[PDB]
């Protein structure tokens, strides 16, 4: 399928909202769904990967590659020195590595590797970015755009601006597609840089747990209380699907049948 493109350089709320629904519809399994929330396919889908190309105000682009099963960013490419430069995490190896390498930069055209010499987990990217927690890294449409410019087409760049770019892009593409609440935090703060609040980090952290709970609900009631966090960090106890459903855009794959609507 189509590369999903988003222009951060000339963005509006409505263009970002279109981007998110295009991403959720290409990513979802067409028939899996629980309580009306679409689910991701499992690892034997016909299409296993999705490509997302981001463009900044400088008009330079970066293309992210995502595993469709769980929306994980595996690596990215940029136009560099008349070549396709592919950047892959140090733990993507074998079959995956070269479906990534060869889908980001076709073997029939000039290309070059520039490894990401660390993995894609949040503790690793926070360490590389120089912060204690990723709430110290600001998100926003201008920051994503300036960050594309600092990497795309550049010979040299630091591991600190690369890992800040990836914390920003993972949350504004993958976490925003998974959670309607994070998509709504970006649209609210559309014209300013903002820091992710406590409910944003708590949802990011409990995606798998939320999906399993919704899938296992009987007549709209969660198997057991789900303890999450409000925007100010206070405890939030969730007992029913309709309480949490406003914040969720996609379920992580969970095997078996569930109430579809
Ligand atoms: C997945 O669910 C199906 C349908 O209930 C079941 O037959 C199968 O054993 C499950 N697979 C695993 C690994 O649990
Ligand atoms: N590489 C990544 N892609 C998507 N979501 C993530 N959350 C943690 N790391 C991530």
């Amino acid at each position: 399928i189509n590369t999903i493109t988003f222009d951060a350089g000339n963005a509006t709320i409505n263009k970002y909202a279109t981007f998110m629904e295009s991403l959720r519809n290409e990513a979802k399994d067409p028939s899996l769904k629980c309580y009306g929330i679409p689910m991701l396919p499992n690892t034997n889908s016909t299409i296993k990967y999705l490509l997302v190309k981001l463009q900044g105000a400088s008009l330079k682009t970066i293309t992210l590659m995502l595993r469709r099963n769980n929306l994980y960013v595996m690596g990215y490419s940029d136009p560099y020195d008349n070549k396709c430069r592919y950047h892959i995490f140090n733990d993507i190896k074998g079959t995956e590595y070269s479906d990534v390498e060869n889908t980001l930069c076709p073997s029939s055209n000039p290309r070059v590797a520039k490894p990401i010499n660390y993995n894609g987990l949040y503790p690793t990217l926070e360490k590389k970015a120089g912060v204690t927690s990723r709430n110290e890294v600001q998100l926003g449409i201008q920051i994503l755009s300036s960050d594309i410019g600092k990497i795309s087409g550049q010979g040299s760049f630091t591991e600190k601006i690369e890992a800040k770019f990836l914390l920003v892009a993972i949350q504004m593409v993958s976490e925003a597609a998974r959670f309607k609440y994070i998509e709504n935090q970006v649209k609210t703060n559309f014209n300013r840089d903002f820091s992710p609040n406590d409910k944003v980090l708590d949802l990011e952290e409990n995606w798998g747990k939320i999906s399993t709970a919704i899938h296992n609900s009987k007549n709209g009631a969660l198997p057991k209380p789900l303890e999450l966090k409000n925007a100010d960090g206070t405890k939030w106890i969730v007992l029913r699907v309709d309480e949490i459903k406003p914040d969720v855009g996609l379920l992580n794959y969970v095997n078996g049948t569930c109430q579809a609507t």
